[PDB]
């Protein structure tokens, strides 16, 4: 038997709002950023919910990571979540982004937000800029091109970019359900179905490959759009 | 739009099985106890998958708590998961139960598994026994009587049973969706619906009440049957 409650669209949305009502919210400045991102960007679908911002901030305050790595910055929403969750420690936040528009968008938001230089944006293809990083990170958040997740994790592990007691959090691993199977997101609009199906197929192979890597513990958590947790096996 | 993917019953079960297939499984000895629990208590109407077992183990290996408290032992499945995930740190596990058949099942299981060295089962009304505990716990798992959650958490916080860096995880907070409202679980078996509706009312009052406590950060995570994370507010 299963670990997922079945909801229709209306009710899933309603239960999300219930979680937000009954979870501490994100700071006002991050709400304003979120609303702005939604207003400014057509592809604003790539950005998390307010609840997910709460989850990122909770996670940071709980784990207290010393360095955070983020693969995929988009409009900086999640970077600013990590920044908020780490004010007491002034953790370093390294975030990688490929898209010139998102790069500009992010520096813009980061500028505006008043973040100090502990937030560092590195520009260029992540598969390459990842390889150049020094040291190790306590929390790594992966949410860039879905067809690149397998490569990213491989580089993280190979070069020891994940600290001993760190975790990798990979986002959107379900591809709305299409990671599991083509008939698993019947509600998707026709114009985005080819995209999610492509992602789903790549994330399926990604997920399978993780199970073949004897260095790590893997937990695919059925929350949000699917979150894979990865840690170094103790073992 | 929200943070929860909509799935019909069939598809939700398929996605659940996908998560199990693509997460490290629980040990053979724990699979055996899981089977035993489903047989001995076939009317349990209990959500406790292998995946949740994987989650509990991953969580303990990750967080490395020095001591674990759980309120609601049932058949000892979760206690044994905690045991597995804390093998190399020798963590103390204190579990509270009041049902005589559950106490019986758990003692038999704990003896068969050989986990008595560091699993301590405390018998009696958890309301009262919880208050007798001393020290602090790094991880607290609450899954007992749902009308009790508010009183358990208040005792935990008032007596400082939660360590500074610890977390409380409260399970089944959604009551199958009925916490959010009576129309939120149309798939549910009507023979258990009065029961879960009653739980849902209590858990709604519980969730609202958590938001009024200035001492804590709260996140209601839409995973499994609803998991509330609680920590001390910084700080």
């Amino acid at each position: 038997l299963g670990s997922i409650l079945p909801f229709n669209e209306e009710t899933a949305d309603r239960v999300s709002a219930y979680c937000e009502k009954n979870s501490h919210g994100i700071p006002d400045a991050l709400v304003e950023h979120w609303e702005w991102t939604r207003t400014r960007f057509p592809d604003a679908d790539k950005m998390s919910s307010r609840l997910q911002g709460s989850w990122m901030i909770f996670t940071a305050r709980d784990r207290k990571p010393k360095r955070i790595l983020e693969i995929g910055c988009y409009s900086g929403y999640s970077a600013l979540a990590w920044y908020e969750g780490t004010r007491d420690t002034k953790a370093e936040i390294v975030t990688l982004e490929y898209s010139p528009k998102m790069i500009a968008a992010s520096r813009e938001a980061f500028k505006k937000y008043g973040v100090g230089d502990r937030v560092k944006l590195i520009e260029g293809p992540a598969e390459n800029t990842l390889k150049t990083l020094e040291g190790e990170f306590d929390l790594i958040f992966v949410d860039a091109n879905k067809d690149g997740y397998a490569g990213y994790v491989k580089t993280i592990l190979d070069q020891g970019l994940l600290s001993a007691n760190g975790i990798i959090l990979c986002d959107n691993v379900f591809a709305r359900g299409l990671t599991i199977g083509p008939d698993c997101a019947p509600w998707l609009n026709d114009h985005v179905r080819p995209y999610w199906n492509g992602c789903g197929q790549a994330l399926d192979k990604f997920s399978a490959g993780l199970m073949e890597d004897p260095r790590i513990d893997v937990l695919l958590l059925p929350v949000f759009d699917g979150v894979t947790q990865i840690r170094w096996k103790d073992g």
